[PDB]
């Protein structure tokens, strides 16, 4: 089934998920011609980020991306329905050129992006129900650029050697979520999108942090190494690599900024 | 048939025409880490050029663009094989983001591209018998930007409203085609890829010049706001705008180029 290269890559998702090729799809590129600043977005709160260290949270390598399971108590405030956790997950590029956002500014690609997950539960019981249902998803993005070494993000990148496989699943413990964000998280991009990944439900409401998050080369190239899409009993494996989508056409959408300047 | 919007646009593309879902596609992002000299990319010359001012040259809207039909003893002198014109169009945005081209360069777009395109015509005798052979195509990129006023390019611009419906058809004097072109072409990158519009076969040699032309807002506007996609008759027309692919994935390859500097 789908990848991110070759006859089953994303010029073909559209042949089995229609709404690939449907419109409002993410990412986009972040550029001023069609940024608004809007001063109704106010700060969101991110609530129950705070994970204990005694509690151990599911980490699974799920053929596309390597998502670590969050608990429905973690909660972000602010938005219009309280939207509810389910997971995050990674994109990333490759080691000769680390350069796998998703999301891009002004044309440029950062080396890799963080979304968080999250459903509309004040209005269904799950995130799968509510994947394609309107306002049914909320995602967080931190773009994350080569800089120094990041404790926080090495929470998680310290098991992939556990889960290098399809289907594999390790145990992380607890941590403080909110260390993955960057600084200001009041400064923010806004916009109605997608899904990025198959079956790119036009369900999402984004935003996108202004500021990056920087981990270091040494843990991009465990994240762009450890990971494969295949079981580990598979004939022909093929590495994890490359895992972010193109950016689409805007379609007459505005993205909206918490930030004027 | 195939759109650049809505439900027929370019991600569903590979639905009826599966090469666009294929390999070498284009237009990418031309940027330094991919870029290499090669010393044998000497000069092309442009023969049959100057078109006879008592020639005439039919402009047509085809819905995807506008074309100038171009005679076949017009060619690029300088490849192996001789390549014959066989029609010109352009690629634009729209005056709310009018930064339409298809190649970028360092991630960033410029207002428009026109694309002069050949086919190789010692092998092969027309352009549509070339279009999925093997080095069956050549085609010349030139990168606009806004700027002075451009006579020569208005030379096209000026019979736009003539040919504002699909289907509908202007003549065009000959004038020297080579005035569309910038300064110093000598300075080019070239790479093989693909047609950037159904079937997308990848049987192009591409060569993008270095150097954009200017022309100015006032014609860059006309060229945004002149055409629809629609028939004179069609009781929903569509504004022809944003009629550019975006950038494909482009790993593991280079883009020549003919300088260093
Ligand atoms: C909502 C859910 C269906 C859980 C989902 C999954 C993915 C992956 C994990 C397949 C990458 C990617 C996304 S995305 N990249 O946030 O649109 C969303
Ligand atoms: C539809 C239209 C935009 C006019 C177009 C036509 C062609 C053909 C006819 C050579 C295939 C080629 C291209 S392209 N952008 O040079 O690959 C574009
Ligand atoms: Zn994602
Ligand atoms: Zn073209």
């Amino acid at each position: 089934k789908w990848t991110y290269f070759g006859p089953d890559g994303e010029n073909s998702w559209s042949k089995k998920y229609p709404s690939c090729g449907g419109l409002l799809q993410s990412p986009i590129d972040l550029h001023s011609d069609i940024l608004q600043y809007d001063a109704s977005l106010t700060p969101l709160e991110f609530q129950g980020y705070n994970l204990s260290a005694n509690k151990q949270f599911l980490l699974t390598n799920n053929g596309h991306s390597v998502k670590l399971n969050l608990p429905s108590d973690m909660h972000i405030q602010g938005l219009q329905s309280r939207y509810s956790a389910t997971q995050l997950h990674l994109h990333w590029g490759n080691p000769n050129d680390p350069h796998g956002s998703e999301h891009t500014v002004s044309g440029q690609h950062f080396a890799a992006e963080l979304h968080i997950v999250h459903y509309n539960s004040d209005l269904y019981p799950d995130a799968s129900t509510a994947s394609n249902k309107s306002e049914g998803l909320a995602v967080l993005a931190v773009l994350i650029e080569m800089g120094s070494f990041n404790p926080s993000y090495d929470k998680i990148f310290s098991h992939l050697q556990h889960v290098k496989y399809k289907g594999q699943e390790a145990f992380v413990p607890g941590f403080n979520i909110e260390e993955l964000l960057p600084e200001r998280t009041a400064e923010y991009y806004r916009y109605r999108g997608s899904l990025t990944t198959p079956p790119c439900n036009p369900t999402v409401l984004w935003t996108v942090f202004r500021n990056p998050v920087q981990i270091s080369q040494e843990q991009l190239l465990a994240l762009e190494t450890a990971l494969y899409c295949t079981h580990m009993d598979d004939p022909s494996p093929r590495e994890m690599i490359n895992n972010f989508r193109q950016v689409q056409k805007f379609d007459e959408r505005l993205v909206y900024t918490s930030f004027s300047q």
